[PDB]
């Protein structure tokens, strides 16, 4: 015991846990959402579709889970409740928090919007005085499934802790933690890192002049971007262009002259056909010139070479580590597929 007892602790909290989170998905749900359908007036479809997202869902597919869950429930013995095969045959259903998790923001910003009128101030008020919630804004409430998803993988390595490896609930109980852990990391680097693929498309679109394929048909993560000036070939002309390193591909731009904030589509490179050359200080060969904090690049079958200067050597640094970084995400992401 008091091991035997703390697995009991767990479960319990656990239990609770849920039933409070439930209890506030259904005054979101019935509090907040049903009044805002009633009121078309002040809600269009789609203030509501951006604000509560698939809430709807994700108590739809709660109250099963915690249907599961109390069935599988020790009144006898508490501690003795064998819940990991819970988790494990929902592991699917919690993947509708991605969705949720993905379109918070968004969100909280139209929720920080629209607190700026008083009508929208008082009639949210008022929601929250019928459901008999705590005096925490809608906002805050709409935060409780990202939460919550979080939270999982906490709960359930505390739950492991007081568990007997001869505990018939042990494997399940090991295994869930491993699957949520996993939906956590999924769901956070698809959502983030994957809506940092969304954002370069508006950028592709803010520059002028686009040549070739989409970026977004072999890119996905944009690796480093600085001015520097540039040397395309032998006895080339000295260009200052704004360079921008994606994976597998590299696009340079160039500043209009007068109104700085705009580019012009100015060409891109390969770098998996490229391999980077550290020059030192002082003197190259034809080409023909002199150096300070210089690099260059060399085509790995043809005898194409281009010459690269930064201005600073901090520059040059970030600009190798970003380089490294490239052929580091490049075998990263064919290695995992």
């Amino acid at each position: 015991q008091n091991r035997d007892q703390m697995r009991a602790n767990v479960i319990n909290e656990i239990m609770s846990t849920e039933r409070h989170y439930i209890k506030h998905l259904k005054d979101i749900c019935e509090g907040y959402l049903k009044q805002c359908r009633k009121r078309r007036d002040m809600f269009s479809d789609e203030q509501l579709k951006v604000i509560f997202g698939n809430i709807e869902d994700i108590y739809r597919f709660q109250m099963g889970f915690v249907r599961d869950l109390e069935k599988q429930y020790n009144n006898d013995d508490p501690h003795l409740s064998e819940i990991g095969p819970c988790f494990l045959e929902h592991q699917d259903g919690f993947w509708i928090y991605s969705e949720y998790c993905n379109n918070h923001l968004d969100a909280c910003m139209e929720l920080s919007k629209l607190m700026k009128d008083s009508r929208y101030q008082h009639f949210f008020e008022a929601c929250r005085l019928l459901q008999q919630m705590i005096d925490i804004a809608i906002d805050g409430f709409l935060l409780t499934p990202v939460q919550k998803i979080c939270k999982y993988p906490l709960q359930l390595a505390e739950l492991l802790k007081y568990t007997a490896q001869d505990h018939s609930d042990y494997r399940y109980v090991a295994a869930a933690l491993a699957v949520m852990r996993n939906v956590t990391q999924q769901i956070n680097e698809r959502k983030r890192r994957l809506e940092n693929i969304d954002k370069i498309a508006q950028w592709q679109a803010s520059v002028l002049d686009w040549e070739g394929d989409d970026i977004l048909d072999r890119s996905s993560e944009l690796i480093y971007t600085g001015e520097m000036a540039w040397i395309y070939q032998p006895y080339g002309r000295n260009q200052q262009r704004v360079f921008f390193l994606f994976d597998h591909q590299m696009v340079l731009c160039k500043k209009d002259l007068i109104r700085r904030d705009i580019l012009y589509y100015k060409g891109r490179i390969d770098m998996d056909k490229y391999e980077v050359i550290d020059i030192e200080d002082g003197r190259d060969d034809d080409f023909n010139v002199s150096m300070k904090n210089a690099f260059k690049l060399h085509n790995k079958e043809t005898e194409e070479v281009h010459l690269f200067f930064a201005k600073k050597l901090e520059e040059k640094i970030r600009w190798l580590r970003a380089f490294r970084e490239e052929r580091k995400m490049v075998q990263e992401d064919e290695k995992i597929g």
